[PDB]
């Protein structure tokens, strides 16, 4: 059962969405400070490429001035503390300000602040596997459009419920945007494919893990175009698999499969299979306790999309502790 007057709120989650995308002002400034950087960093190293990753590039991400580029260069005597430092002088020397030379749990970065655009930008040497993560979803969210619009319902969510910390035991934006590919691939009809289990037209390699899927993403723009389900259908189904549907105890999400994988073949409370590293369980930050307050705020979710007579802003309305 759902609701007899759903198609009601596509109207207003829609409204959410398009104001939770960036401004087009906004990423106009970042093409053209990426540009700028491209060009430079080119100068030094003809055969590196500069590739942007995460909320920046995946187009997945909420408004702001912080951009994170991955640095790519091919050898084996790559010392990542050398590069970076000579990187640091060279924008230094092209009047950028606040070059910062920075580490997170020991990887070597260096942070630049731009004055033409105001933009933030974080650099690393050869995270690579992160890139082809970002591709994957950026060539997802290219297929149909519910996808990012689920997304950002969903993401705002998690954050006004202070559901969004790994370090508070709960799950990262970028597990939900792999909950939401899964729960479009699930959905019959069908509003995503599995691209990786397509014939291959695209195939890297980072360490031992090679990603390989179907990346010809345009050809399938009608891809789910026999699914007529509303987001207010999708916002409610979604809460409603991972409230009173999903097997917490033997199933695993897959978007690596577009389809639900057991859990018992081997800390995993909700499993949430990266599509490449799939030993890496988007979930292990759950414990215990966490994955009580996860489930609630889904039992939480579904009813309010269920019953309340405003539920686009009770769904939404923030945690207060
Ligand atoms: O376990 C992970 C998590 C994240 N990532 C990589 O980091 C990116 C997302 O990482 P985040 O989960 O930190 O997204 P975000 O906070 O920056 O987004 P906002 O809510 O702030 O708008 C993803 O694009 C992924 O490639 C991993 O590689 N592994």
């Amino acid at each position: 059962a759902c609701r007899n007057d759903i198609h009601r709120y596509d109207a207003t989650f829609i409204a959410i969405y398009k104001s939770l995308i960036p401004a087009e002002e906004e990423l106009e400034k970042q093409r053209q400070l990426m540009a700028h950087l491209e060009n430079l960093v080119a100068k030094e190293w003809p055969h590196a490429k500069l590739y942007l990753y995460g909320s920046c590039a995946n187009s997945f991400g909420f408004p702001k001035s912080d951009i994170d580029v991955c640095l790519a260069i091919e050898g084996d005597d790559i010392n990542k503390s050398e590069m970076l430092l000579k990187l640091a002088e060279i924008l230094e020397s092209d009047n950028l300000q606040n070059v910062q030379a920075l580490t997170r749990a020991r990887v070597p970065i260096v942070k630049l602040m731009d004055p033409v655009t105001g933009i933030s930008c974080a650099i690393c040497i050869n995270n690579v596997l992160a890139v082809v993560n970002t591709k994957l979803l950026r060539d997802y969210a290219q297929i149909d459009v519910r996808l990012r619009q689920l997304a950002f319902i969903v993401k705002h969510w998690a954050k006004s419920r202070r559901v969004n910390e790994t370090y508070q035991g709960t799950l990262s934006s970028y597990a939900y945007v792999l909950m939401c590919i899964h729960f479009l691939q699930q959905r019959r009809p069908p509003i995503l494919p599995c691209l990786q289990e397509m014939e291959p037209t695209y195939s890297v390699r980072v360490d031992n893990i090679r990603c390989t899927y179907f990346d010809n993403v345009d050809r399938l723009r009608n891809f789910g175009s026999n699914n007529r389900e509303t987001i207010a259908e999708l916002v409610w189904g979604f809460f409603n698999y991972w409230a009173y549907a999903h097997d917490y105890a033997y199933n695993v999400v897959s978007v690596r499969t577009g389809s639900i994988l057991g859990k018992r073949e081997k800390r995993h409370l909700i499993c949430i299979e990266d599509p490449f590293e799939t030993s890496h369980d988007l979930g292990r930050v759950v414990d215990k306790f966490s994955i009580r307050v996860l489930r609630e705020e889904f039992e939480r979710a579904a009813r309010i999309m269920h019953q309340d007579p405003n539920p686009c802003a009770k769904l939404l309305e923030p945690y207060i502790p």
